[PDB]
């Protein structure tokens, strides 16, 4: 139950080294308006310059200028830029992953994985640059041709959260760039440094490619900066990941991609492989300290095996190594800030008040080793019913355990929450697996068999349903949200249908 | 010679009866059916309350729970049967369309035929609704994307296409496993009652659930209750408040909100083709299509001759009773439509325009409650305010250009973005117009006008038109939910 | 109680007449129509010569020149009309199918319904036939892929599905803008004549070209002339020489050449489900489907109980007149089919097999010219020669396994590769069977037998089955030619 | 009319340098069975070891072993191999292009372009590795699911020609590898060295990736080696590019991709931009010394402009710089061998015998500067009709000029030849452009507007119709030919349709 944590100064030096290697000019970005910080110790690292709302508008207009050139640049040439950027990400993978650990608190292997996701979406987007497929199709009209074409849309506003500080932007920017769009990115106020590093690498790729300078810009600021971006008439698409954005953008006839959180469950049936299940559940519940939109928060377990599953998860949660995310031994790093810790404790108290039993975890670990940081053991809570606290997502590592008998009851328990991001079923039974994925099964955007709620990869469309917000990012044909469809009828016959047969001559 | 109100009423009652409507059950005192042919009220109807809308959604949701597990090809059999009944009653439904919308008989028949055609397309879709299978990075896993029924679809339609818009939505939604609650225009309730009765027959013939489709007749408050329902995940609206309201409750919308459609006429344009296409697209349906041609952007070297030829055509357009086959232009829907038209033309002349032809009310004494008008042709010195904001009336504004990029800019400058066309014999001009830096609309055509669209194409527009697509290509995806499914068959945990 | 030849002849003549066939015009002395129900000749028919095949191709090619520019949705209207006529005459056509193929009435009805269903699917396709638009690397250029009508399609069909295979080919080919020349099995000419007459009515109703479809009745030399025609770019053959011959003249083929289909029965299989599925897939159509279940690969722990249960089922199968609704198994097509069956069973017992049930000729005195047989169940010690080469007869070979990878290897070891199934309650076994290292067939199913297929799926197989696909998904692409089109609108030469 | 040509010795030294840089072991590949050669001088460079037919069978079996591992290696992992290979091609682009010039005689800029095509298809294939899309679709059966899946096929035999000695293999191998297939490549007997270099680079990528060793092998030999590859029962797909292969493979129920040549035309209408047209026609007719399958061989010109077009093409052909393909000034390098030159001269003689007029070119240039090499000026021949010599493709730079009046006549003249690879129309008229591309227009696999018969790129499917052979390679969904389709119905209902309602229990 004890851990050595890196000092703020050692963290700052590592951040500075990483930023400089990624080509950031520290003198130019430093200032006294905002502050970079680290959840590893809770402390401020150094001050940053901020953009004003007026600067956001200047950025959007510059991005629109760039768009006017980029939209007629051939998609395969646009893909060459993205290929160059992927090369630079590859070259600086370890440097960027350092920044991700520093700002989001993720363990090293997860930080590296997030940067690799960026590299993987660049590879995918380079492929898409020769596709972006529309259709050709028959027309009913003699001597006509009909097709559907896809065109670049305009400036895309990207609003990202602290928890995936680089991959969410990459999913959006790699795709948007190859689609002939330009990007203005408002990163989380908690994670500016990762964004600055990403932007500097992309600016080098842009300079190497001879591409337009305003293809991507980062706006560093607080909430008034984000609002100005959301409200811009020159931003036809806003992608927001990790609540008010949908209706405000719809009001000005813009488009949104929303992925707004998840309250994700897994069903454990009587035939589940318990070794597989426990391993999967622990990773999905405890990974990233319970701060993924896809984190496992509800486990719906058949009454015949619930006691044994709870025993095993209790033991696994008790053995989880919690500590500095730079240490190879660490599996759980810190929560992002005090507010997060407070919400976690409030939820666990309310759960025991609504009838629950705390089985494992929930306590702050080694508070005196880093007093400004909140390292916590993931909580396992057995619940007699799916009460309000279980239905209302807390962004923390709390796994509520519910029991069921009939699979249709498990499905109902999965579906009855307002969120609809991901779901999983652990079963050896062919029919149960298929029933879960059927139209009357789990209602979520992602529905998996024998893999947890974080089972997703670049090639799939990523997003959810219900209050998650309906958007899709990354794979399949999510790229269509970054373009506009045109239906084109071409007459080569020299004639038109004459109304009531009349020829006006 | 305008048909009499008594004759029209009798024709409406006979059509409704033949389509299976129970006149006693739908008659009442809350709302009135009317006709633009004379302006007269036909007879009174029962209305639904907001509470009835909630009951209808409940019924549709109950039906959905059964329908969503009914195999899609079986769902397609219902739509095939509906198409057969529409075919059987094409003339009766078309008479109701002419009576309530005022459109000429041939256009009314064409609208009912669109219904039949989308039924046939949806029967095809019922065996497709394609998702994907694709590789996964994880050993001993499989990955796919599936599409599932969404739920209850609310359909809000306008007076001008009182049956085809609902059919695009309902044929597709039903084969997608959804159910529908339809709020038709308060101007055109009878067409909806007839449609609903024919679909209820098909439902009976198929043994399908009774709540698959319901019509709610009423005013604003009925439509508002439908839009705000938490059990209506998709609202399809044709006719602006809807988008944000639905977004606020995390629902989905398909919005097609109007059009201010232009065509560009280049110096190599075939003028006989262009004049015919422009006249039909500007004057057709008395200028009351979402896809009506409202702006003609003509090259300065041919502008005088084009205006001369359109003036002559507009002066010759046959205006009259839409049940007479000689008629090209039927009446406007109501007095307010006429008022708005006149206000636009007055504004245009105050903004420097010249009225070249049309605009006058025709034979007011033949039917004082009806508004038959000659389409207006107005030459404008620039794209001023009145040109940029559409009026749902037959007014064609003529603008001039020299460089094609400026014609394109003029096309694109307005807030609407539904359809556009270019008339040209030049291969490169045609391609430029359709290019990524060309016309910005949802529909962009060469040598065919702004109503050049068909069932197999996705229909809808950009910008303030609202972004939705209906009908063809893969528009059906808006009626379903995508799932991404990873299946592990390895017995091991492999993380990405 | 077997229907008499005179009764059958009269029923055949009435069906043909009702379908629009002119009996005087088709009767003759060159070929004979026959029935497997009694083995009797029904009546004589005129035959085509090789020169008539060349005239038919010429006529089809002339029709093609018009049809290929007829808009696909208009082509789809013809197929929709055909589907309506098939629906009207479903019973009459089904009677001809039972008479000539010997299949039970319910299966004959199902085959005609497949025709109607592919017509409805093809009507959908008529608005799709999708190519692509995509980006080009070249500034000021556009790139697309389009699909165009191919030409005359030769269709060679077998006795066992005398109408549905031609319908899969003809509905799709016609909406794709192709024309068809059909050479039906010499065993089943009457069904083809009836089909052709109904389609000719639809053609007349639509005002379409008369040469869209033609039937050539004859022997080997007629089929050979069709295969070798330089004006037939696609040959679709169901029933081995065809592939190389057509390739030699740079034509295209779709080949579906037979099946030796297996199912794997795992220890967690639901035995009631499995026995029912196996009996129906092995015995259905007297074992004369391309998709008939011929090999059952059963886990050693349940093999004895499975064999016991199948023995009991096979002993209870009702064999008899296919016009009687009590019948499950009708007759084999002819004496040669019976001879081949007996030879296979004799070979299997010589290779170490045990005949567990069936194989005996039923009621030979009731109809001495007809071959009614009880399906045979043979337990085998290994997959020997007789197991690996299919016999078109109802024989089910039972093999045992222990490890699933060995069941998969046994499935895959044969030269045919049409369909396969796995019966299991185990999620991972189901997935393993369908995985890239699982069953190698064109169709691979879980908890449904080897005939588990439907209109919306691409149908066909791998290996010596021939590689072709018909019916659903994007099988239609084999009936068209792809073009890749780059359009320069820049006025400059930009090289790749 | 004069030129300095590199010496055989200088060429040999450059070839050796390139091979060594690409990681070929010269001692291991050298021998006395076969010979590497160069069309620049006509001479042999050095001897090579050859494979026997027995070695081909050994190679196929090793490739099948590799296939058994590769087919279950996840497609995105397979794409990582292809990405690494593209990196190595990038690093050795100039070295490989040297070999292409040496063996095929292509000018430097075309050789570099061919190697870049390899790099571009690797990028595309890396994208495809996350796609390979099948379908999910409704079933009519309650409580069932239906899908279509694509699986790796097996060993792919690649037979390539001298004229594109690296890109054709790359189109096949990049796609085949990501599709989970393995490859046995028989390069042209005229161009082994390019193949050896390609294979050595891919073997390094394989070693870096830890992939199976037998993923790709080159078999060096004469015709008996190719025949053994074509006839193998373990080779389910044979791709042959640049006549007997179709029927022989069909006989053993294999699949083929055939692209067997082209006799490609362009139509020049009265409204054609003549500067654009002449430039495009000269590149398309004279490029690669008329030795592309897509070379322009027939020009179908409207009678109103035919005289002026012929004048302009006459002047352009007379100004073409012919010489050593390593010199930046050179636009036309040599024909491949004496046999090619002999066929060219025979065709031009026969054309003048069938009524034609030689307008420009056709003569051997500077024979004494490289007596074993055949540098020729492209020939322009005006023909009064499309006679047998015009219909029968000669693999040499001969442009036959035909006149027309009605566009339907031009279309008929395009279509009446037995080949059907590519076609173009040069026109400013919107309706003519569309008529040419319509279903009753040009019948070829590739049909272009205002670009010549070599207007194709990676993203499009490449191939032709009629006696060209029907295959498609490279872009769109040509990848489907490298895989097998499965239709999968999955029952989760626990029941089956009972025949005649009978339950056997």
């Amino acid at each position: 139950v004890t851990a050595a944590i890196s000092g703020t100064d050692e963290i700052r030096a590592r951040a500075e080294q990483a930023l400089t290697r990624c080509g950031v000019d520290l003198t130019a970005v430093k200032g006294d308006a905002l502050t970079a910080r680290t959840p590893l110790t809770g402390a401020d690292l150094f001050g940053l310059r901020a953009q004003t709302p007026e600067d956001v508008d200047r950025a959007v207009e510059a991005a629109h200028t760039a768009f006017l050139t980029w939209r007629t640049t051939p998609a395969p040439v646009r893909g060459a830029l993205v290929k160059r950027f992927g090369e630079l990400l590859t070259e600086h993978k370890q440097d960027l992953a350092d920044l991700v650990t520093i700002e989001a608190g993720k363990i090293r292997s997860e930080a590296l994985g997030e940067v690799q996701e960026m590299i993987d979406i660049c590879d995918f987007a380079v492929g898409l640059s020769r596709q972006l497929y529309g259709r050709t199709m028959p027309t009913e009209r003699p001597g006509h041709r009909l097709m559907e074409t896809w065109h670049p849309l305009g400036v895309v506003g990207v609003i990202s959260a602290f928890n995936f500080p680089v991959a969410v932007w990459a999913w959006n920017a790699a795709v948007a760039l190859v689609c002939g769009d330009t990007v203005v990115w408002k990163p989380s106020e908690l994670t500016p440094l990762t964004a600055l590093a990403c932007a500097a690498l992309l600016d080098l790729a842009i300079a190497d490619a001879g591409a337009p300078k305003g293809l991507n810009q980062v706006v560093v600021g607080a909430a008034d900066v984000g609002e100005r971006l959301v409200d811009s008439p020159r931003v036809p698409l806003v992608s927001a990941t990790g609540r008010a954005v949908g209706p405000r953008v719809a009001a000005r006839f813009g488009r949104t991609i929303l992925e707004l959180g998840g309250n994700n469950a897994a069903v454990v049936t009587p035939s589940a492989d318990l070794d597989l299940t426990v391993n999967a559940a622990v990773f999905a519940a405890a990974g990233t300290a319970g701060q993924r939109c896809t984190t496992l928060r509800r486990l719906i377990v058949h009454e015949d095996i619930a006691d044994t599953v709870v025993e095993r998860l209790t033991a696994a949660f008790e053995r989880l190594p919690i500590g500095d995310p730079f240490q190879d031994t660490t599996l759980v790093g810190p929560l992002v800030n005090e507010a997060a810790f407070g919400r976690m404790r409030e939820a666990v108290e309310r759960a025991t008040a609504e009838g629950g039993t705390l089985c494992a975890g929930g306590e702050r670990q080694f508070p005196d080793a880093a007093p400004g940081a909140y390292y916590v053991r993931p909580a396992l809570v057995r619940m007699p019913a799916q009460t309000a606290v279980v239905r209302e997502e807390t962004f923390a590592p709390i796994l509520y355990v519910l029991t069921y008998r009939d699979l249709d009851e498990a499905i109902r328990l999965n579906n009855e929450v307002p969120q609809g991001l991901s779901a999983g079923i652990f079963t050896a039974d062919q029919s149960e697996a298929e029933r879960f994925l059927a139209p009357d099964g789990a209602d979520c955007g992602i529905a998996n068999v024998n893999i947890g709620t974080s089972g997703a990869e670049i090639g799939g469309a990523f997003g959810g349903e219900k209050e998650t917000g309906g958007g899709r990012e990354s794979g399949s044909d999510a790229w269509r949200a970054y373009m506009r469809r045109a239906t084109n009828t071409v007459n080569y016959s020299g004639r038109v249908t004459l109304a009531q047969g009349v020829d006006f001559s």
